[PDB]
């Protein structure tokens, strides 16, 4: 059976994001403060890191590792790394003009891996502000379409999504909308659904917002929730879980993992929830999948932000979530 927890024993990791590579049997995990990717083998417990020249640090760098994503679920050829500015979410010393960046890597990763390409968001931030009136900042997650284009969510300032071409040459303003106030008015997550061929952003102005990927820009498409999502406060990252021939999206809103399933290509979605008490105050930001052979489960990713950069924590548990959230019934029958 799958374990109730996977205890990652890496000191001062702060895994703001974590994703599993089923093919390679490793997790790719943020190291927030050091601005690097940590690669953890849960079977052997071995780990190593991938540093990014000019961005990684000893814990006090300007840029920090947030989101990680795979090109495809299986046999992924590439991994994408979002780096936010260290001051974006420092609400006592906040900036909307810091350096931030995005990197494409070939898989498999090794200690000496370097990006295929890298971009930064300064110019696109200026363009968003010029056209919409507010400067977005706080890059938190990206999603890749079938052709390898990336769509990067901004959580702060205003709701905004930057597109980065598959070849890294063009960073563009893809989508945006007005915010409705608050410290975190933008999208807290984004994921891609290969079945509908849509992006779905989590949080901000509403629970879920869909976008088509076929054109240079996209209008936000509000998703009607067939149920009661609840508060928008505290939403984090959202992921796509393949369940048979379908997609179930799973978002974090501590202490809940909240899942979604659509039968109409994201015009609407049904909703399920689960929670665990450990996730009340663990820095729960994301859900990861995990496999041992053909056995699959979902695990909560907890950053433990209360540690800071050097607080000494050396246990980063990933906690198993109830499978109820990945079992939808459209309807008795
Ligand atoms: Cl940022």
């Amino acid at each position: 059976a799958l374990p109730d927890q996977i205890d990652v024993k890496v000191k001062n990791l702060t895994p703001e994001d974590t994703i599993y590579d089923r093919t390679r049997q490793v997790f790719y995990q943020s190291n927030l403060y050091k601005g690097r990717i940590e690669v953890y083998n849960p079977k052997t417990q071995s780990h190593f890191n991938v540093v990014i020249d000019g961005a990684s640090s000893n814990g006090d760098g300007e840029q920090q590792m947030s989101g990680l994503s795979l090109l495809t679920h299986d046999n992924s050829k590439r991994l994408f790394a979002v780096m936010k500015n260290a001051k974006s979410f420092n609400f006592a010393d906040q900036s909307s003009h810091g350096a931030s960046s995005f990197h494409s890597f070939n898989l498999p990763l090794s200690e000496n891996s370097k990006p295929v390409w890298s971009v930064n968001f300064e110019k696109v931030q200026d363009e968003f502000e010029k056209k919409a009136g507010k400067r977005p900042f706080g890059v938190v997650q990206s999603a890749q379409d079938r052709d390898g284009n990336s769509y990067v969510a901004f959580a702060l300032g205003m709701p905004a999504i930057a597109r980065v071409s598959a070849d890294g040459k063009t960073v563009s303003t893809f989508a945006w909308e007005s915010g409705n106030g608050g410290q975190r008015p933008g999208y807290s997550g984004i994921t891609f659904d290969p079945h509908s061929n849509k992006l779905i952003a989590f949080g901000g102005p509403r629970a879920l917002t869909a976008f088509d990927v076929s054109k240079p820009y996209a209008w936000p498409e509000p998703v009607k929730i067939n149920g009661d999502f609840g508060t928008l406060s505290g939403t984090e990252k959202i992921v796509t879980v393949p369940v048979g021939n379908e997609s179930v999206l799973v978002g974090a809103r501590a202490p809940y993992a909240i899942s979604f399933r659509s039968w109409d290509n994201w015009k609407s979605a049904n909703i399920k929830k689960t929670k665990r008490s450990e996730l009340q105050n663990s820095g729960f930001t994301a859900v990861a999948d995990y496999y041992q052979g053909s056995e699959q489960g979902l695990y909560a990713v907890s950053a433990f932000f209360d540690n800071g950069a050097h607080g000494g924590r050396s246990d980063y548990p990933l906690y198993k979530l109830d499978n109820s959230i990945q079992n939808f019934h459209h309807h008795h029958h």
